[PDB]
């Protein structure tokens, strides 16, 4: 039951994030780093630290034979994989538990029902959740693509099913421009993801993403910490997340937990994940996927919840019971930048090393970072310097506050984005609330 | 409304004066920061709106410098001023001065301030309001003999305390008459010295006392709130090392009567701005006033963390002429500590004067670190050997206990010792966990 020692499969912010719970709970934290990642802060931190093989990027933390000896060799019990790498990694999930180390996670059925996107809107039209219009599962190959477009009218949007990252997906005006966009996405995910599988809904035009965290627990119970607007994205990528999302109403708001916690129940869900939802102009929201998992953006819901979720993850495996939904009160309003090494406007990368390091402090800011002064950022690799956080009584005082933190992140060396939050936070568009997922892309 | 403040002068330094900078900024309004020559390093300066140098450094003395602080108010066009604590945060004199160049005090009116500030005094209004106080001398003592006469009477041991006293200096613990006159003259001395005022009082001397305090923000309404009681009790030379929120020595019936004397005591000297009240507690869980400070202190993060209060905020909008928050709305959650890291040898104390060559600041979930510090700045240990506050806030005491251990773990410091290594062997001091300590702790130990 209890677990005494847990492995952080994994690296960076979400590394340091991590070990703080773990070590305040009182169990030992074990950190794995790769030859290139030996600067690591969190490494000085952690209980035992093993290196696990050469930088290769990822290739190291993607050794599941490496990961599996470490956490014997230091006698973890438990393994917390965060996000990316092996935390959706059906295979190492059964080969912990082959192992007799606990996976920090769902078990691998309810990951396989929601792994290929496609079929799992397929699982949720089961379980009454509202899925956009489109394909009955993959596309069995263009011509069918074709015959589909036509019936549900463009414009349509040509996703992989085994897509993630913003990747594999192709926006379909016309019908002169099918076939082209169905093998550029359908060679993407071969080569990403190595499956080409496709599938395709109505594109809603100008939607929000908002999102639901829940967490499950071995009794059958799933609560909500909320939801998240994450719809400032480029690249159908975040950079800005908030919680909560003030475009709701209070009924839309209830009927989308409801919607979220439902969903878990109907698929047997334990541990953390997230149930994404895009919501059109007159409210009515869709499903669109589900992740297995902890993600990035989970801080901005411990900020308006109380919750520490990783530490609700953690017991959640030990076989404890979650708090219950009445016992979780969410408050004020959490907004997060994501501060990366990349240019403020060409968001091109800028790898280097830091000279100066200031981070932001005060009440309720929260900068979740593993950098320090004289630290290298693999910008080219890893360019995330860090998650600025802050929380206040409402949206506004929260954007009042993210703007001086902003203003007092002072990091020199290489360049960040911290000057394009700056201009978010004065844009009155976003003031007003008036984005969407596409907003970006034509400003 | 016509007192809406535009534009807010910090007249302090240091982690204070970075603090309140943080809150002015997110009200929107303009903070303007001063500095003596030595202080040109300062982080906050970076941040201002505008920074003025008043003078060479001394030490404090061009922060103490009057006409200086006036002038860079009116040439920044500051239409409010921020005291902080020390330096001129009780000077009634100032007080006074930036009301005759229409520059609004972010703080009481020099009446409160007055009623306060001889403790002798002080416990005499107490006493009027119907406030607990320790038994003593009836106001100041005329001298020796008169201390001598009042000690039988009130019975040995006593404390001797200077009326115009602060900083933990002054006081003289009398256990025996023998010790009495040397006791005394010794007091005065210190006293004449460091206040300019030799004027003594007396009280029992409580045994093994535990040191609690009420925050408190009064509006010019009337109203007055609280925002819960800290327990200061782990002190050195009679000055706070570590403080908490709530203080568990305290049942419910206790704390309640507490937080009621403290709004009652305001009430009746007509307090407006943030103050707190001092009391300490015997062992029988009696408490007594023992002073009040008529400005904020540097332990308000404590207060701050479990009431969701941001106080200084609270100030402001007082000085705005806003009406305070209900009491009602005021819900005090979990348990709060913060450790004042200093530049000092944790076994010693000695000041441990020199340039950071490492900085690395913890942070998480619920942590609150509040320095000025930053990687390469030299600290004047000689003179302010703060390095910062570390703050944390857990859902119970024991959980805020393991996360000020993490969080005292992965603060980083190079080039200078700290108390780093003293907070953390007080954190897992078993007398700390138990609750079983006092004013007088260190000492014994
Ligand atoms: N049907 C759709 N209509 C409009 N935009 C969409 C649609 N599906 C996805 N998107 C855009 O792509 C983003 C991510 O989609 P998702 O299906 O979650 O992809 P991934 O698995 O790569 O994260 C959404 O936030 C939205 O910006
Ligand atoms: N009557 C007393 N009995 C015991 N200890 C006292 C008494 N008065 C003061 N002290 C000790 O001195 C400390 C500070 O007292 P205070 O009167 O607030 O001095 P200051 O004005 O210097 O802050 C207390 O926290 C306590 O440790
Ligand atoms: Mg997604
Ligand atoms: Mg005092």
């Amino acid at each position: 039951m209890e677990i005494k020692s847990i492995l952080i499969a994994n690296r960076g912010e979400i590394a340091l994030r991590a070990l703080r719970t773990i070590k305040e709970m009182g169990k030992k934290a074990i950190c794995v780093y790769s030859e290139a990642d030996k600067d690591a802060l969190y490494l000085k931190y952690a209980d035992a630290s093993i290196c696990i093989g050469k930088a290769r990027s990822s290739e190291s933390y993607l050794n599941i034979p490496a990961i599996i000896a470490a956490a014997e060799i230091a006698e973890a019990d438990a393994i917390f994989p965060g996000y990316g790498f092996l935390s959706e990694n059906q295979n190492f999930v059964e080969i912990c538990a082959k192992h007799n180390i606990k996976f920090i996670g769902p078990s691998v059925e309810a990951m396989n029902l929601m792994s290929d996107k496609s079929k799992a809107k397929q699982v949720m039209q089961r379980a009454g959740v509202p899925v956009i219009p489109g394909s009955d599962g993959a596309l069995a190959g263009a011509e069918a693509a074709k015959k589909l477009a036509k019936e549900i009218g463009y414009p349509v949007i040509l996703k992989a099913a085994a897509g993630g990252g913003g990747r594999g997906m192709r926006v379909v005006e016309n019908e002169k421009d099918l076939e082209k966009a169905y093998w550029s996405a359908e060679s993407e995910a071969m080569t990403a993801f190595g499956d080409g599988t496709m599938y395709m809904e109505k594109y809603i035009q100008n939607p929000r993403h908002i999102e639901v965290q829940v967490i499950g627990d071995s009794f059958g119970n799933v609560i909500h910490v909320g939801e998240r607007d994450c719809s400032m994205q480029r690249r159908h990528q975040k950079l800005i997340e908030e919680s909560p999302a003030i475009l709701l109403d209070e009924k839309t708001r209830t009927r989308l937990h409801e919607t979220a916690i439902k969903a878990a129940k109907a698929i047997g869900y334990e541990g953390a994940g997230t149930f994404e939802f895009l919501v059109d102009k007159n409210l009515d929201f869709y499903f669109i996927e589900m992740n297995t998992r902890l993600q990035v953006e989970h801080c901005v819901s411990e900020m308006v919840s109380g919750i520490d979720i990783i530490e609700q993850m953690i017991k959640v495996a030990e076989g404890y019971a979650l708090p219950s939904q009445e016992s979780i009160k969410l408050n004020g309003h959490s907004i997060e930048c994501r501060i990366t090494a990349e240019d403020s406007k060409t968001f091109l990368p800028s790898p280097g090393k830091i000279t100066k390091y200031i981070p932001p402090a005060g009440r309720n800011v929260r900068m979740e970072s593993h950098c320090y002064q004289d630290y290298s950022v693999p910008a080219y690799y890893d360019s995330m310097i860090g998650k600025l956080v802050v929380w206040a009584e409402d949206r506004n005082k929260a954007i009042a506050k993210m703007k001086v933190a902003l203003d007092e992140l002072l990091i020199s060396g290489i360049k960040t984005t911290k000057d394009f939050h700056l201009s978010m936070m004065e844009n009155p568009d976003f003031i007003n609330n008036n984005y969407d997922t596409n907003y970006l892309a034509r400003h």
